[PDB]
């Protein structure tokens, strides 16, 4: 009291305005509907004054607090409010599984949102999103704001219109293809997406971590040429046994040597094939190489009805709908003598993780994320930040039992679900694999126990499901990815029964999937017990130190009849699971080096092309990338340094530039570079002038806007790919000791060279010739 007022801080920055917040919460308490929602209006002009949303941020979350209470009967608790100031950093709000993640969002969106810039709210499954978006909905929509539903079965207008919203929930799949989408529009108008604001991700660790290398692919309606399979398979059936290439006998790995090589830079007439022009070119004749040497008709595929099919090697049996990839099944079609079925190519893609990227502001939530804090700063430059359960987390979790064997193991906890089952404690049982639970779900049925198994079909199907998990003598088999972001409530009796019991079946490759596993019990502060059942022959007990240990364990005499549980072992285990993680991260670096040579080039080419949509005028730039297509050819022709400079160039300017016979006699002879260049630009601006107001001025913009279009997306397509052979073969490419990386690096540079150049001598000829 007054002892109190006089002492009147060594509070972190979210105790501080979890409490100022608390504080103002009268001066909202008794306001009106129409006047708390008002208070949108306001915070809106202080902004467009000069108002931050930092300083706006103690009312903004007083006034959504009010708000919850008022249209949910949920007054976002104390934790809550610091997770929202946590998310609304641009960082990662850790709060453990029931701890209210999806209303604590509802803060920092609304905040975010009163700019008008939009706020992407992403999750998992459509289900999800759905679901929030019409739950939270209702709060926003009460303070004077509008939410958007973004889903894959929407039109182009309808989506527009979602992403037209102040808020927009949407999963990550459709927020990616869509992006995909909006950078293959012919009109600036026939995107669907604003600029990419600020995104705020549900269940973030998965989505950046797990999933963050899945690719988002759009492949092509239309279809791939042939001819080259043709071409490099005719070609393979003039080398040699030996000098002309060599096979491994061990790995099926087949390579070309100097003389095929020179054969073959000789045959298709050019000068290197390792030139990375010709990525596509060298790859056919090594797929039309194993082809030939490392793939065997009637042992390897069959040809039937025109076709060829997969013969399971030992089996005998046709695996009759799968091909073989990176176009080997092509090569072999070719090779056969069949009608080569080419495969479709792919116009745009990106992964998830180079996807949120190009958002201006990315937060998340997520009840795992700390032991990958690291990864999110340095990738997408977030902080983990732990937000403090609402109450004492009261929940047993039991250390790990160790069985010997996996049946002795799995026994073990149909054992323990029926024991739980009999007293009508609920059971929860995690496992990782589909299959697994149906090893269980088959003992279950030998002792009459009723349950659920839920395998992430129907996600909405078995989110009811699991809404029921809780209740007195339900019994759950759930695979990792089935009922996220469903709360168990437990029933009425339950707690005095000890709550939610889950049972783990295996440690996963992560332990922040364990402890998704553990955290659905023990939730708001509810009593539940956790238990992993592992055994002797789990994959993970066959790693690193495990097996020393496991091995030790074997030869001491341990049997399913009495497991083991030592903090010697458990630690030990422990340790392996540290190291398994640790490699991850290794791999994920080094891929995240790879990845990043594509990406850089994707938002370059991206830019470039927003940028020739966003343009009224081209023509600076077309004549610009007429004059270096130019600069080249003549270049092509006049050696700096038997013969002083022998022509052709001129047919190949009037079957290129001009018009057919234009010029010859004109200022070309002896001439320097430096001046011949500039002598045929002329020409061409006259030609240009000609056709561009002669025949058309708006239809020659158009005329243009069209051209380079094609150009940019055909040459990305090209690049996407021979980018992916490059990538796919550059062990090839790489000597002994060197690592690729740089390798990659290096060509990849060059390639964009070479589609730069590419793009430019389309746009030229195009140009300068044919009509509308
Ligand atoms: N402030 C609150 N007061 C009462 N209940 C809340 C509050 N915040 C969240 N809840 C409840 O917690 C449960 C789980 O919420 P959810 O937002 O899905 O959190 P999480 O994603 O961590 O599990 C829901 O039943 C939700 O209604
Ligand atoms: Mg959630």
């Amino acid at each position: 009291h007054m002892l109190g007022i006089l002492n009147k801080r060594t509070l972190n920055r979210y105790e501080k305005i979890a409490n100022d917040i608390d504080a103002i919460r009268g001066d909202y308490e008794n306001l009106s509907d129409d006047a708390l929602k008002h208070k949108t209006i306001e915070f809106k002009e202080r902004l467009e004054k000069g108002a931050t949303t930092d300083d706006l941020l103690v009312e903004a979350f007083a006034v959504v607090r009010e708000a919850s209470r008022r249209v949910t009967g949920m007054f976002p608790f104390k934790v809550q409010l610091m997770g929202g100031v946590a998310l609304h950093d641009g960082n990662i709000a850790e709060m453990k599984t029931g701890e209210g993640k999806t209303l604590t969002s509802t803060l920092p969106v609304y905040l975010n949102a009163l700019t008008g810039k939009g706020v992407h709210v992403v999750t998992v499954n459509e289900y999800l999103a759905s679901r929030d978006a019409e739950q939270m909905g209702k709060i926003f929509e009460f303070l004077g704001l509008t939410v958007g539903l973004n889903l894959n079965s929407m039109s182009k207008d309808e989506k527009r219109e979602a992403y037209a919203a102040d808020i927009t929930y949407s999963t990550n799949n459709e927020l990616g293809f869509d992006y995909l989408r909006d950078n293959m529009v012919l009109y600036k108008e026939q995107m669907v997406q604003r600029p990419l604001h600020f995104a705020v991700i549900d269940e973030v660790d998965s989505i950046l971590i797990d999933e963050a290398r899945t690719p988002l692919i759009i492949s092509g309606q239309a279809a791939k040429s042939t001819k080259l399979y043709v071409q490099a398979n005719a070609f393979v059936r003039t080398l040699k046994a030996e000098k002309d290439y060599t096979y491994d006998i061990k790995t099926k790995a087949v390579q070309l040597t100097e003389e095929g090589m020179t054969k073959a830079e000789k045959a298709f007439g050019i000068d290197n094939l390792f030139d990375v022009k010709h990525v596509a070119l060298n790859h056919h004749i090594n797929q039309a190489l194993k082809a030939h040497v490392a793939m065997q008709k009637d042992v390897d595929y069959v040809v039937e009805d025109g076709q060829v099919v997969i013969v399971d090697s030992f089996t005998g049996r046709l695996m009759k709908g799968r091909r073989y990839s990176e176009g080997l099944h092509q090569a072999i079609e070719a090779k056969e003598g069949l009608e080569i079925q080419n495969e479709s190519m792919t116009l745009a893609t990106i992964t998830f993780q180079n996807y949120f990227r190009m958002y201006e502001k990315l937060a998340g939530m997520t009840g795992t994320a700390k032991t990958e804090e690291e990864e999110f700063r340095n990738i997408y430059n977030m902080q983990v930040v732990t937000i403090p359960t609402n109450r004492p987390v009261v929940r047993d979790d039991r250390p790990d039992l160790i069985y010997r064997t996996m049946e002795g193991k799995f026994k073990a906890v149909a054992e323990d679900v029926a024991q739980r089952y009999m007293t009508g404690q609920p059971v929860l049982v995690g496992t990782v694999a589909v299959e697994t639970s149906e090893l269980i779900s088959k003992l279950l049925k030998n002792k009459g126990i009723p349950h659920q198994v839920l395998n992430a079909k129907n996600h909405e199907r078995e989110a009811q499901i699991i809404e029921e998990a809780g209740q007195k003598g339900a019994v759950t088999i759930a695979t990792n990815m089935a009922g996220r972001g469903t709360d168990i409530k437990l029933g009425e009796g339950v707690k005095e029964l000890g709550g939610l019991a889950v049972v783990g079946t295996e440690r996963h490759e992560s332990r922040r999937i364990d402890n998704q596993l553990r955290g659905r019990s023990g939730r708001q502060g509810d009593p539940g017990i956790t238990q992993f059942y592992l055994s002797m022959e789990d994959e993970l007990m066959r790693r690193f130190g495990a097996e020393r240990t496991m091995a030790m364990l074997d030869r001491f005499g341990m049997d399913d009849s009495t497991p083991i549980q030592s903090k010697m072992v458990s630690r030990a285990v422990e340790s392996s699971q540290k190291r398994v993680e640790g490699n991850n991260f290794d791999s994920r670096k080094q891929l995240l080096q790879y990845d990043d040579v594509l990406r850089q080039q994707r938002e370059v080419i991206y830019k470039q092309r927003f940028e020739v949509i966003d343009s009224e005028n081209l023509r600076e730039i077309v004549e610009n990338m007429i004059k270096s297509s130019l600069e080249r050819a003549i270049a092509a022709y006049t050696p700096r340094e038997e013969e002083w400079k022998l022509d052709g160039l001129v047919d190949l300017i009037n079957t290129t530039y001009l018009d057919e016979g234009a010029l010859e006699k004109s200022d070309i002879f002896g001439k320097e570079p430096d001046e011949m260049l500039e002598l045929i630009m002329d020409r061409i601006i006259t030609k240009y002038n000609e056709k561009e107001e002669q025949f058309g001025k708006e239809q020659m913009r158009e005329f243009e806007k069209v051209i380079v279009l094609r150009a940019v997306d055909s040459k990305w397509m090209d690049h996407i790919d021979a980018m992916d052979q490059l990538r796919q073969g550059i062990h090839l490419r790489a000597y002994a000791q060197t690592n690729p990386l740089r390798e990659y690096q290096m060509e990849g540079f060059a390639m964009f060279e070479h589609m730069i150049e590419s793009i430019e001598d389309e746009v030229a000829k195009f140009v300068m010739k044919a009509e509308i």
